[PDB]
């Protein structure tokens, strides 16, 4: 959780009136030739509230971080309430952007961003650089790090049966259909990894390839 003592201190650092109770946080990722995929997590009270967590898409081959972050606030927070604080995991352009996007649709809320390389607190037009062990340096890390978290497991599904497909496509002789098979069934190399011979082999209707299923993993 994020410590009450260390939210004061960020509450004193960007001269707000209001404690933070409520924070949300964005990271941008791209897919590229896809779409950019804002993740936005909340913290209440100091700790996460995974149910309100949300993504934006934003279709695009192309990034353009500054125009989806744009494009997210004005979306989000016409349907949503402001938190108490908006992080963004990046610099003055992204919280800019933010502030930006905030002013066209006539709303007020402190942005707060790190810059994503330096000891730097974005505020307002300003870098904060603050020595590495400040407790507000680390609070925003704290921050930042669930938002890479959240933002990580964006196809976490996808990506494992992808993976799993990558080690099969090692075993000689298996062929697409019984590796379709294996992949629908199990979903990931930590669900075939705990199959016993029997099961693997019935799933494709031959020990003898299972057996290269197994030598393989």
């Amino acid at each position: 959780g994020l410590r009450k003592e260390a939210l004061e201190e960020l509450m004193k650092l960007l001269n707000m009136k209001d404690f933070p109770y409520r924070i949300e946080g964005i990271d941008i990722s791209h897919l590229q030739g896809k779409y950019t995929v804002a993740s936005l997590v909340v913290f209440e009270d100091g700790f996460p509230k995974k149910g309100d967590y949300r993504r934006y898409k934003i279709e695009q081959d192309h990034p353009d971080d500054y125009e989806s972050i744009r494009t997210v606030v004005k979306r989000r927070y016409s349907k949503h309430p402001l938190p108490n604080l908006l992080f963004v995991d990046g610099g003055i352009g992204q919280v800019n952007a933010a502030i930006e996007a905030l002013k066209e649709i006539g709303k007020d809320c402190p942005v707060v961003g790190l810059a994503k390389k330096e000891e730097t607190v974005v505020f307002e037009n300003r870098e904060i650089h603050l020595p590495h062990d400040h407790p507000v340096l680390r609070l925003l890390v704290q921050i930042r790090d669930e938002t890479h978290r959240f933002a990580v497991s964006y196809h976490r599904k996808r990506r494992e049966k992808e993976s799993l497909r990558s080690v099969l496509d090692n075993v000689p002789g298996i062929g697409p259909i019984r590796k379709k098979k294996l992949i629908e069934h199990f979903g990931s190399l930590e669900n075939i990894r705990s199959a016993s011979l029997e099961e693997i082999a019935r799933v494709i209707g031959s020990t003898e390839i299972a057996r290269r299923v197994l030598d393989i993993l």
